[PDB]
């Protein structure tokens, strides 16, 4: 049976791409230079530097968004490099859209992959790689929560990266059944028109399932 | 046949570990802060900072050695964090042991995994993750060549990480037959005493082959 092993290998491909992104996100969240920039009071004079730094990562990871959420004097600051623009704002109280932060920082997870609409542009939704810094602020929250906001179209192109015979559909869903993107125990099911074979597997790094259809 | 697929999966495990190391090495070689420290003339005043920075990576990658080779005014400087010590020296001409540099910088490879004896301590030999910076100096050489020096004992523990049935031996060799470490088309060969099954596969990221023996 080539199809099950092929599904496992493609899942491994997705895993290694996300793992490169995750390692870079951890190194960014625990960056000594970013922590020193935070302790210095986040001077605007060095912002350009910071931008360049994040640029060097965006070129390597090919991700649309890069974000840094810093804590200083009890205030949270959200910075984002995207499309050459370096945007900055203040993190909102838990009653607004930034409650995700209060979520991830209240969980004991070192990292989570939460899908959410962008706070600078609510129209676009991204898959955010929230990684927590080892250092904690005086209020108990992570000093830095940095990572990469992935454009879901890329998600579509890297699952469309490999196709079995050039046909079939590959889908990636969430744990509640919310579908994220579209291009072990294998089963056979009759689809509308013609029958197909389906087989699913769950990714722990993404917290999310993966299905695939194949005909002849 | 479970053994071939198991060999492929363990090779994938080795690949993903080395890939985390490689991504961190690339981000370090193309670090904007390191490049600014180089352009500033490599001030000793900031050395502590640099050290801390590299420390933050060594804690994440669990690698014995971290190295940075910088170019400034036509002179090459070799820095290494290891065991809490921040060592620094001048890169030797091609007639000495640093010729590896002139090798890797003369190849069009973005990165190479060269095994070599340490230049600060010739007794210990490491597997060096040489990654080239995108920026080039005025003399045409990479402005920064940074990465991680892996202790081969770790290499032994991550191939001993997974064992089939708790028996058998897994070996990793070079392209000339030089064995690196010890714990597709499968073949059967009679070893001294009792017969065994052997199957090998080549890793492109490591440029190196992988064998494995199994009895019953
Ligand atoms: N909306 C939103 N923006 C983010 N920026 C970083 N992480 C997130 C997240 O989870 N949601
Ligand atoms: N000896 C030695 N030291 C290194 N430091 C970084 N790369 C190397 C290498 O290839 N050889």
């Amino acid at each position: 049976q080539e199809l099950p092993a092929q599904v496992k290998g493609l899942a491994a491909h997705i895993n290694l791409s996300l793992s490169q992104d995750l390692a870079i996100s951890e190194s960014l969240a625990n960056s000594y230079f970013i922590e020193q920039w935070v302790r210095e009071g986040l001077p605007e004079e060095r912002q350009n530097d910071i931008a360049a730094y994040l640029a060097r990562l965006m070129e390597q990871l090919d991700t649309e968004l890069l974000f840094i959420a810093a804590q200083h004097q009890g205030r949270g600051y959200y910075f984002q490099l995207r499309n050459g623009e370096f945007l900055q704002r203040i993190i909102q109280p838990p009653g607004s859209e930034d409650d995700w932060y209060y979520h991830f920082t209240d969980s004991d997870n070192a990292y989570e992959l939460n899908l959410d609409s962008d706070t600078f542009s609510p129209d676009d939704a991204f898959v955010y790689v929230n990684y927590r810094s080892t250092v904690n602020a005086a209020n108990g929250r992570p000093l830095v929560v940095a990572g990469a906001g992935l454009d879901l179209s890329q998600m579509a192109s890297l699952i469309d990266d490999f196709r079995l015979g050039g046909s079939g559909h590959a889908s990636l869903l969430s744990a509640e059944g919310e579908l994220l993107v579209r291009s072990l125990q294998v089963h056979e099911a009759t689809r509308d028109g013609q029958e197909v074979l389906v087989s699913t597997i769950w990714l722990p790094e993404l917290q999310r399932y993966l299905m695939v259809e194949v005909d002849k």
